[PDB]
């Protein structure tokens, strides 16, 4: 236990939750931090100068920058247990494959939705259940998107369910209805301890963006 | 006996990726023009959910997304020649990098040559602060790579035979302000595995006019 591990995040950032659950997963014990983004702190800006963004992981001293990278970084060093990415290299390009396909839509449909209107809103809205669906038919079967385990996709897609009452309630939306096994595959998530104590309710995730929405508009 | 193939568009900095990849490892594959506009019936089944180039299809399996597919390679191919540092944290910040120019490069530079304003104006801004910083995060080491061509190299070259249609459609001047820059991308243009796969400026230039006056751009 003797590395030092810190990690600069913002609660309800489901980019910090995908640190927050791999280390969990790893049992990797360490400092959380949190950041006012409104009011980044001279350690974030001095750690992360090009993206003055969390999640940052801090090890031993040195930064890594951007989630999944952070993911796999925790995964290449902490190697001995719990792997969260496949050995064969082309699984392995697979699951790099849809975790960047989360990173492509999930949260930027989803910030479109609740931030937009109109037809805007409309196209946003579609996009974000088609999104969900292609996700749903690849993890078909499975108890999780990593087979038996807890993998690099289930970590990079679950903590955007925190978000989901948020994108519902101002989309004008129903997720359940449209993918039952995607909420089903979310619900089993949360049953591992490691995505759990890293996850937000949905109702304090609600409320912030309730906020920052009438911090801006429309209402 | 492996069989490579290589679903590609010629002034695609993506695909040239993929081309130097396979180039600096040796591997022997056939390359496959798609017409975009046109896309072909293999393209839609190896690559369902974005429906773009490259993909590298390998013995039969697709593998998509440039970098993705240049990691596979490396990868796979981990005999030589090696394209991403084994150090974790190194291999981090390669990835950062590369992840970087990702971000950046083509999308400002599109804005580039299709926006119009001050917008304009901004995207000229921010494309040379990024080249900026990936000039002063280049050594000088001969290449990214240090030593040899590595994984930000091959993911950032490409975007060179890009740059004479930036600069005439955006009125601006690369080598001006980042000499340093320049001089690596002709570093890189000396090994063959990036010579053989970017095509030249000229080229992409005349692809760019006759795709931007076939847009609404005038
Ligand atoms: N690509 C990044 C995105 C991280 C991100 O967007 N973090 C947000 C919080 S949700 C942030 O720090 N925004 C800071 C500022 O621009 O306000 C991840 O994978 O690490
Ligand atoms: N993220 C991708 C982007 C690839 C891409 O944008 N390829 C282009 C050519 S420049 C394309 O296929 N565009 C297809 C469009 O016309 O739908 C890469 O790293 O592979």
């Amino acid at each position: 236990m003797s590395d030092e591990v810190v990690l600069l995040d913002f609660w309800p950032s489901p980019f910090g939750m995908r640190v927050r659950i791999a280390l969990a997963e790893k049992g990797i014990k360490y400092e959380y931090k949190e950041e006012d983004l409104r009011n980044k702190s001279p350690l974030l800006l001095q750690m992360n100068p090009v993206h003055k963004k969390i999640p940052v992981l801090i090890h031993n001293g040195k930064p890594i920058c951007e989630s999944l990278i952070a993911v796999q970084y925790i995964e290449e060093v902490w190697n001995d247990r719990n792997p969260l990415l496949p050995s064969d290299p082309y699984q392995r390009a697979q699951t790099r494959f849809w975790a960047d396909y989360v990173d492509k839509k999930i949260y930027d449909l989803g910030r479109k939705i609740w931030t937009s209107k109109g037809e805007e809103k409309e196209a946003a809205k579609k996009e974000f259940i088609e999104a969900l669906k292609l996700l749903e038919e690849q993890l078909g079967d499975k108890t999780y998107f990593g087979g038996d385990n807890l993998g690099f996709v289930d970590i990079a897609l679950v903590p955007f369910y925190t978000w989901f009452k948020a994108y519902e309630t101002f989309g004008t939306l129903n997720i359940e209805s449209e993918c039952p096994k995607f909420i089903a595959w979310a619900k089993r998530c949360l049953q591992k301890e490691s995505v759990a104590k890293s996850l937000p309710d949905q109702q304090k995730v609600y409320e912030f963006i309730m906020d920052l929405r009438k911090k801006l508009g429309i209402e």
